[PDB]
């Protein structure tokens, strides 16, 4: 999986805001 | 997205998606090819 596809899957430091788009997941 | 839905994306353990944020970055560090 590329970045750019993190991008595209999670519609937005990568891990910091992976773990806050996680967050906002858990609702 | 769903949690299942990146569950599977990410091969999470049953153990892993108790803590998905955290789990999130950690597959996020692996995303930026670091360790
Ligand atoms: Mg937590």
């Amino acid at each position: 999986l590329s970045e750019e596809e993190i991008q595209r899957i999670f519609g937005l430091s990568l891990p910091e805001e992976x773990y806050k788009k996680x967050v906002e997941x858990t609702g």
